[PDB]
């Protein structure tokens, strides 16, 4: 191995010179200059300060205006809630971690960071599955109502927890990645005690490949066959934005899983891991730009 | 002396232990932990990312709408421009300096950071002077038009440069303060080669006390003597108050240091007032949006 494995960590840095310390015990300045940890903290502070108001204002405007009860309005409402969970539950630990250069909260902080970021990303993915069926049902007419949308909302939480929760209780585990200031799923070690390999295959199949198969099946029909046009256009951008956000992470995660112990450094996963955290803020932005009714209501309420 | 004087710095940290190093040569981790410097950089990064959009949008909306040509509109447009000089000309140096924990750009970086924040703050103060006279004439009619507003705009730049420029060319100097990641006027040392003592008196009298006397004179004449005019007077009251909240803590601590040179204070003493004052680049367009209905509608129109 070209890294350093400990009981609950894998540092992508060789301990041949003896300088590697646990990311739960001391600042990781042996693998990066302090000013680089400070950039990660400036970034996270931005995401929190931007992420909280824009998701709260999406939530506030939707509840205030009773005309926002289409299935799209419910789904965007649900995304704002999970985004708030990501900001307050996970990103506050990311900020404090990146400020101090290591996981000052110990493994409990690593679990919070990884869990809330995994949960929110999966709620967004399975939300895209719901919108793909609604668009397929309404446009093709093979009626999608409030009951269906509200059932879809509960479905996204169940699927997301089926992915985010097991690493909390012994199936795989959350481990620090990159510069050791964020946590994800353990793609790095075998660690048979927690049956790591079977979780990763289950995560990539059930909660990455299968949802994308559903989404692209439905769009395949719409391709191969005015207010609804506005909805369909927004859902196309949301699918594209999701892929830009998560594919770099997904690709590096899968490379590491199939090249365990190989020669990669700490920046390799740091950048796709922190870019993926923009997932907590981009969805309401698309909402404001591409939904005229929601934009008018936000302008009305805020002014 | 309870601090360490260098050729071009004064570190508020004793060198009896030998660890003090120049803020132009090495990170200043001997007087604060690295996570404390990271907070300054995170704070500076927020200000840059908020400061550029709201000032640029304030500029853009004002130019695009012919009906925003009152003296208030001209003064606010001029504040947006100066705020943008603060963000791009000075705050970018602050961000780099906080990230690395010392002035990697050396003395030139200290001059940019101090000059643009001093220039921006003083344009704001002399702008309040201009608005106080305009309100004074408007309410009492003892007329203030578009030529006067543009003349006032030019006046605020000349006065601000008469405060910020001399320290670039040998009357006083810009010097790091606090945790050594921002710069201000040298209240710390006598340094007779730059006649430090006379500049601070000139700054506090001409560029602090005289302007406040003018502002509060015109308010006092007004306090003892339609809808649109009342809206303008209300916003000017808030602008004066917001200036005092932003700058009085800094001016108070600066004047205390001037009169207690070499006394026992640490790096946090000036750091917090110095960085709080940097919010001056942001708050003025926010009052404008909240309290001017014509401007707010023109931005909603422009933005949507
Ligand atoms: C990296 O190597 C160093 C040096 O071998 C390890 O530090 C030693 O750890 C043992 C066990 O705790 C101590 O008894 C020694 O005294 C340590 N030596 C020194 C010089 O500190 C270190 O634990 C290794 N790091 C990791 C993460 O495994
Ligand atoms: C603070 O004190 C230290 C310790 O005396 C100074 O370091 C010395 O500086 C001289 C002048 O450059 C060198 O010749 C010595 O070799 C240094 N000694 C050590 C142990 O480093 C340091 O210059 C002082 N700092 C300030 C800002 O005055
Ligand atoms: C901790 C894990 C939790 C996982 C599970 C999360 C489930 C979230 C759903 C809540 C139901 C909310 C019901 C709100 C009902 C609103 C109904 C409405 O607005 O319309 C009514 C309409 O008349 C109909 O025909
Ligand atoms: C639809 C819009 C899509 C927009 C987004 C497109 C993303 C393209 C890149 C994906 C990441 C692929 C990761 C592959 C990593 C291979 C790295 C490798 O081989 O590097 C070895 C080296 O040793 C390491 O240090
Ligand atoms: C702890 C678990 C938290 C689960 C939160 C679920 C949110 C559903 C949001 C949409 C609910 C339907 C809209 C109801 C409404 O606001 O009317
Ligand atoms: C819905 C939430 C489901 C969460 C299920 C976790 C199973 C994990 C089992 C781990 C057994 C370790 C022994
Ligand atoms: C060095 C640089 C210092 C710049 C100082 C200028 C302030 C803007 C004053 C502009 C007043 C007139 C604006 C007219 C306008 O925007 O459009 C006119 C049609
Ligand atoms: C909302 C928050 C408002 C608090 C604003 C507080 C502003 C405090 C300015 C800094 C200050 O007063 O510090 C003096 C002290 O000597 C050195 O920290
Ligand atoms: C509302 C704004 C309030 C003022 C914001 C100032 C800038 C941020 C301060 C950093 C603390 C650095 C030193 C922390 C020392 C703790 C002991
Ligand atoms: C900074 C916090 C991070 C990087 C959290 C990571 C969370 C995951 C391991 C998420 C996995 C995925 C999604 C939520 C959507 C795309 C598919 C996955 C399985 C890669
Ligand atoms: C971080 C940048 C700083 C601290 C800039 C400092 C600027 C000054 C020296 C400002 C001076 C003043 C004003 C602009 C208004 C209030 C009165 C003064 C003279 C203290
Ligand atoms: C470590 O890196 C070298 C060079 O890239 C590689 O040949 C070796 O297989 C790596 N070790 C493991 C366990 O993959
Ligand atoms: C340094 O601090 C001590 C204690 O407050 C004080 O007695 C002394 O006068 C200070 N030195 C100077 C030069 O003010
Ligand atoms: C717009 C900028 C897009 C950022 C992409 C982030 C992931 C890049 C992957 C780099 C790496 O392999 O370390």
């Amino acid at each position: 191995m070209n890294g350093t494995e400990g009981p609950n960590f894998y540092v992508p840095f060789s301990n041949k010179t003896g300088v590697v310390r646990s990311p739960f015990e001391a600042p990781q300045y042996y693998l990066a200059e302090p000013w680089q940890f400070s950039m990660l903290a400036a970034y996270m502070f931005l995401l929190i300060m931007l992420g909280f108001p824009i998701n709260f204002l999406t939530l506030y405007v939707t509840v205030q205006h009773k005309k926002l009860r289409t299935p799209l309005n419910y789904i965007l409402l649900n995304l704002a809630v999970a985004d708030l969970f990501m900001v307050f539950g996970g990103f506050t630990t990311t900020l404090y971690t990146s400020l101090h250069g290591y996981f000052v909260f110990g493994p409990t902080g690593c679990n919070l960071e990884g869990f809330f970021a995994t949960l929110g990303g999966e709620i967004a993915l399975w939300s895209l599955v719901v919108l793909a069926i609604e668009r397929y049902v309404v446009v093709c007419k093979p009626r999608f109502g409030e009951n269906h949308a509200i059932m879809g909302v509960a479905f996204t939480w169940v699927m997301a927890l089926a992915c985010a929760a097991p690493p909390l209780v012994g199936w795989s585990r959350y481990i620090p990645e990159g510069m050791q200031c964020s946590c994800g799923i353990d793609y790095y070690t075998p660690h048979e005690e927690t049956n790591n390999e079977s979780f990763v295959i289950y995560m990539f199949v059930v909660h990455f490949i299968i949802p994308l198969i559903v989404i692209f099946f439905c769009y395949g029909q719409l391709v191969f066959t005015k207010a609804e046009k506005e909805v369909t256009r927004m859902v196309i951008i949301m699918v594209i934005a999701f892929l830009i956000c998560w594919l770099p992470y997904a690709g590096v995660a899968f490379y590491i899983f199939t090249h365990q112990g190989s020669d990669f450094g700490p920046i390799f996963m740091t950048i796709p891991a922190f870019f993926a955290k923009t997932s907590a803020v981009y969805n309401p932005v698309i909402y404001i730009m591409m939904n005229k009714q929601f934009r008018n209501c936000m302008v009305t309420t805020l002014c």
